[PDB]
């Protein structure tokens, strides 16, 4: 008489992921059977590829989740708003599929299964293939993940709703960034470090009173009476070397509040200052989704 978290929220150090963002084309009913088939497929792939350490998440946007849940729970869920009067654009869709594992080839089979399950009920808007880069660095050359919640216990505390109707569920935020590495390269390494808030090569934190308030760490390392507003990031680099490339940002949190506070900070809504990373990269998509517990996907009918 308890809830099980979907398999894709908690895994750490996965080398590869696939994110699919889509709109509902017909009657929302279509999503009930599809979602059950999809989590069943995931169980099948986990049985066939035990060494892939595969996980997946199916999450819903505000409008369709409100219909599927009958308005019960997910109290913080809302369409992704524009932040910074447009600095952060909004591309709220109806369905998010997040697949992550040690094997891209398995992720790809799982993605085809997802598409077969939902079929023509969805309009695919974005399909991004994430890959861990050398030393777990973002394409900018800075390590991404150092202060991310570590271990199943702490990641559950941060990401998974603890009781009531939503127990086992989580709020998800996705935002695709397009890096301009030419612009980044014009910056001296010390200027880059002051932009991030950590040294580039050795990845040492720069003290808060040494770095500008516009540094990334000064914008997102937030505390409320000493209590950090933590989130579980699953972001990964993506793209081609000669084409579009950047970071596919993805975060999970028991409370949408922690994510929103960091976005208001980054995009200038809190103190009128904005994140220094906007000097070389920009966000081009944005959405908020609710990841129900596995058993709630099983009580969809
Ligand atoms: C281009 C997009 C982004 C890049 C390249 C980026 C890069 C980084 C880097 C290099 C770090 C330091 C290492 C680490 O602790 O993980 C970091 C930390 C962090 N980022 Fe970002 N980030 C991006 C977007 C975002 C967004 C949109 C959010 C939240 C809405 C976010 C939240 C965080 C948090 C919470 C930390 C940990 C800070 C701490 O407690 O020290 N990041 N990011
Ligand atoms: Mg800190």
């Amino acid at each position: 008489g308890m809830s099980q978290v979907q398999s894709g929220i908690l895994p750490e150090h996965c080398r590869a992921a696939i994110w699919i963002e889509a709109n509902l084309k017909g009657d929302v009913n279509a999503l009930r059977e599809a979602s059950k088939i999809f989590v069943d497929n995931v169980a099948t792939f986990q049985a066939k590829f035990p060494d892939a350490k595969l996980g997946a998440v199916v999450a819903f946007g505000n409008n369709v989740w409100r219909q599927l849940s009958g308005g019960e729970g997910a109290d913080e869920l809302k369409d992704f708003p524009v932040y910074g009067k447009g600095l952060a654009p909004s591309t709220q869709y109806d369905l998010l599929i997040h697949i992550l594992s040690a094997r891209h080839e398995v992720n790809f089979s799982v993605a085809q299964a997802a598409l077969a399950a939902f079929g023509d009920a969805i309009d695919v808007k974005e399909e991004i293939h994430g890959f861990r880069w050398v030393e777990e660095r973002d394409l900018s050359g800075f390590v991404d993940g150092t202060e991310n919640p570590a271990g199943e216990e702490t990641r559950r505390e941060v990401a998974v709703i603890k009781d009531g109707v939503d127990a086992g569920g989580s709020y998800v935020f996705v935002q695709r960034w397009e890096h301009n590495l030419k612009q980044l390269n014009r910056m001296s390494v010390p200027d880059q470090e002051m932009m991030i808030g950590r040294t580039k090569d050795a990845n040492e934190e720069i003290d808060g009173d040494e770095r500008p308030v516009t540094s990334h760490l000064s914008r997102v390392d937030l505390k409320e009476d000493g209590k950090g507003l933590k989130i579980v990031r699953q972001s990964l680099p993506y793209g081609t070397a000669s084409g579009t490339h950047g970071l596919y940002f993805c975060a999970y949190c028991a409370r949408l509040y922690n994510i929103e506070q960091q976005l208001l900070s980054m995009f200038g809504d809190t103190d009128g200052k904005r994140d220094a990373m906007l000097r070389f990269t920009k966000p081009v998509t944005g959405g908020y989704y609710f990841a129900p517990s596995l058993e709630r996907i099983q009580a969809l009918g």
